[PDB]
């Protein structure tokens, strides 16, 4: 905590005065900045040297940003950059970072001669500079500070540094070339300065233009609920056409802002999943692991933008034919395989009667075999008693639920069929049945 | 790129030291600010002086903002104000700007006598100031730096300046005065700072309030319904969301135009769902901080389109039993339906049975039956509320798609009669 | 008007140069900062000393933020905090502020001797500091400046001060202790610096999780396919968007209140679509940085009205937060809650009814977090669960669920009463389990 210097008349100026006055004005600006920005550290720009990478070292041609302690930085050129960092010929799967010593008054801040692991924040160097006034006398030689930025392994870090993550090496091959994890993303203050973020945006805009035009075309060429639900999705997509177009053209865009919009998009999208609500832990923004959090977020977005809008459960209509014989037509070809089936049954007999006699007297089969089953006296599809109404169908007190058992040669003919045939022998007083299909 | 000045135990102090240290601090600030603000330059405030515009002279009474290079500034009054720019009868169609020289190390940016060709950033000047301490000896004359802010033509600009658009003269008239394109918008850091942006916000608010009351009123009342009904409720939700958004924008003391633009853009593109395309068509507007009039101009037109939406024809008397229903367009006659609002001092039951028969709509041929008239259980909500009336829909034939007016002729008496005739599309 | 200083060659140096130079630089940064932040003043952190509340004193342990005039500040410890403010016997319902005098060139800005009624911004003090270089000779003694922050009454303010609101004194008890209006919210720069804002977020999230769970389950079942089902689906959609929005808010380490308000206002005005009025009626709530309790208060109301499925506050749902396998934790939001409310578990599972009625009440052990685990290994009982033959009229009744009231009484109940959360562990043989935990006012 750096305080403001008092300057009195008759005061003898010492280097400390300026040193402390700099400390204070820096804290002043840092306090102002940190009070109004929540993820204030990371890279505005970062250019890693790809050629140097063949020689088993990580170099930075240029970079700019803010360190975790609030220190701003910017360097362009090998003379200005941190020492390249060589990688062991055995170490593997290590995170590399760009670190800087934390300020401390209990230790020297500026040094004039480099040192292995010295914690000074600056290195002194000399440079001639012009006076700035029109009237002047010549130039002057000053000493300046050079932030002691440093590339090192994450494992080498300790409480005396602040670091932005830069990359991760996965392999030092035989020929000394470095295999980087091109997926790890650094802390970024601007999505525009990282290529992965940029194509997250670019990719999403493409998904949205694509499904936007698929839908608008079909809604333009059919009035059911199915149509309304689709219009609702198109509406949600259309909102995010504008949003992501703005993100696509913006010169500066903090990733947190982008992530907030897209997380809302993803949870609203889950409305159209079969579950109707987000499932499991939501992605949480992590400014120092953007790759993990935008990765999960992008998966949800892609699932959501690829979902086919579909019913999870529907009631089939029993249509009466000959005495005791009902037929329920399946919607389409694929329903037989994508669904399970439950027969709900109410009757004014004891449950003991229902459970023993009803399955025995009901024969379910594809229409093509029901006559054979009755004429030859063979069972149909099996019925399994469910303990309680499933959750996808409405509870009706008094009803007993039976699940149709799949598998076997009879069920295989059912999968080729378009209608169930339910032929019941005898009678049950007050009998009522519902026939339900539930997605698997 | 300015670096930290190192101060050492015996050092001999040169103005260079202070000068360089100020640069390093200013650039430390600039670097923090620019790391976290995308469109960081523009005006917070701008008060051009009309009084000087009868004189062919663009002058600012006051301004505050940040230059495109990051330089903060603020001034008010004749003294601190940059020189007014007097303009030529030559000039028509050009932007005026407020500019500052860039800073390069290879030239002075303090000068002590003014000279238009100098690229110096500050003009030095004299002022005496008191000590801030309570243990003081007295005041002291110092030299301060005045920011050399230029009012110049955009054509005059070159790589050795940065500038902010201030306006753009379209006409230097014969009356030694100019007409300004009041539709041009400076780069703004706060929407409340510029009147065009403010009227943008106020006008979208009023229009959303209008459509909001418009749509809710219809949905509140019973009516026939139809496929549009659910769509109308969808659009009202969307409008209801933006009533809050725009109210917040309306009340904020500080709002950056980019934030406003990003919200309105998603609005416009969701809005397109309720247009015939079902999705936006063409190329979206793109936010341009230095051309706010164009981008917002486009967006605003998208919005007015999305937020845009029954007529009573006079039953003119010509005789008893016959009134003319001159439709004012033959176009009208096949896309609109037509309804008879009818009330008579007679029993409800008979007016529902007889009146459909003694009023048919070549006609006096038929008088010596007419178009089907169907009872309308619920009145359409587009017709204004009329308690106690019975509504009749004229059955949709084809003699009158080619004619131009209806002829109603009713058989005799239903005392105290009243009648309205409406067309709905 | 803090202009730049011209350092010429051969200039004679005086204190004034450095003084005006710090003015100029401070003004540079302040203009930068203020140009890009509305509502830039307030607290990031605020720690009131409760122990001193008991002597008629308002004292700040620590605080940080920005004053309305642009001045950042940070302090900690009684050595640096402002002098505590004694509240007189008669003040009641008065606002206490943190204040600082405004900079004026016509007045001295540094004083060396504390005095009352002096509008100086700084108080000079002596300290000694090492050289930051290694070419160092040794430490040097300097005079630093310390911000003259001060706690005072809102009524004692004038234009020579800016101030941030800290709290309101409602009553000075007989024993000279003070009771504060805990509902008032200081101007805040981070929602996470204030407990009341944090619980707004946490409450809204739990409501959205509750309505989301319930509505989705109803929409899973096929309905009539009419407009009423579409309305429901439209609302779950609106709830689902804000599940994500509030999750982000809940997890952000730093979030300015104005940003949160703008989102919630839009949420509210779109929710009015589902009200009888179909559109907002009356004056909309307006963000007020210096009265967040008021403006958020109105917003929270609208959102509770639009989302509640019970009458006023006859009942409150508790979120069962899963924290292990079979273990859930229902935090209660009050210490009074456990003496004024009944407690019910709405349960449904894919087991046989006779199994659910017998096994559930035995296999679900309910107790306080501290006292849970032993019971499981100790195989002792927990709070009893009584089947309810009619479901409460105060909470929604899902046909097909069974409702168990918690048996009150015993000694175990007392431990709960003084606890702040239920712990529930269940011997898990229950496919399809869905539960709701409700508290019902008596």
């Amino acid at each position: 905590d750096a305080h403001k210097v008092v300057w009195t008349e008759g005061m003898f100026l010492r280097p400390h005065h300026f040193q402390q006055a700099e400390n204070y004005l820096e804290g002043y600006m840092r306090n102002w900045g940190q009070a109004h920005s929540g993820c204030f550290w990371g890279f505005l720009t970062l250019d890693l040297d790809q050629t140097l990478l063949r020689q088993g070292k990580i170099a930075l041609n240029a970079a700019s940003g803010i360190m975790p302690d609030g220190t701003p930085f910017r360097f362009s050129g090998a003379q200005q950059a941190p020492a390249p960092l060589a990688i062991a010929d055995n170490k593997t799967g290590e995170n590399v970072v760009l670190a800087l010593p934390t300020y401390r008054a209990g230790r020297e801040d500026v040094i004039f001669q480099e040192s292995p692991e010295a914690l000074a924040r600056y290195l002194a160097y000399e440079n001639e500079v012009d006076d700035l006034n029109a009237v002047s006398v010549g130039s002057a030689a000053l000493q300046f500070g050079r932030l002691r930025l440093r590339l090192m392994l994450e494992s080498e870090l300790n409480a005396e540094w602040t670091a932005l993550g830069v990359t991760r090496v996965l392999e030092k091959r035989g020929d000394n070339s470095l295999r980087l994890d091109t997926a790890q993303i650094p802390p970024m203050l601007n999505c525009q300065g990282n290529p992965v973020l940029k194509t997250f945006i670019n990719d999403l805009q493409g998904l949205l233009q694509q499904r936007s035009q698929q839908m608008s075309q079909r809604l333009l060429q059919p009035g059911g609920s199915s149509e309304m639900v689709d219009f609702m999705l198109l509406q949600l997509i259309n909102r995010h056409l504008g949003q992501v177009s703005h993100a696509y053209h913006l010169d500066h865009l903090h990733p947190e802002r982008l992530f907030a919009d897209w997380l809302q998009f993803a949870t609203e999208l889950a409305s159209f999943s079969a579950q109707r609500t987000p499932e499991g832990r939501l992605p949480v923004y992590d400014h120092d692991n953007l790759a993990l959090c935008f990765g999960k977020l992008m998966l949800l977005l892609r699932q959501g933008l690829s979902v086919v809008l579909e019913d999870n459960a529907i009631q089939l209509t029993l249509v009466e034919r000959s005495h005791g014989l009902n037929v329920a037509t399946v919607q389409d070809t694929k329903m037989m395989r994508d669904f399970g089936f439950v027969l709900a049954v109410r009757a004014d007999v004891a449950a003991e009667v229902l459970l023993t006699h009803f399955p025995a007297q009901m024969k379910i089969a594809p229409v093509t075999r029901i006559r054979d089953l009755v004429q030859l006296q063979l069972p149909g599809i099996g019925l399994r008693t469910m303990p309680v109404a499933p959750r996808q169908i409405p509870y009706h007190a008094g009803y007993t639920y039976f699940e149709l058992e799949k598998g076997g040669d009879l069920w295989k003919q059912m999968e080729k069929s378009s209608a169930f045939a339910l032929h019941l022998a005898g009678e049950f007083p007050g009998l009522d049945m519902e026939f339900w299909a539930i997605r698997s």
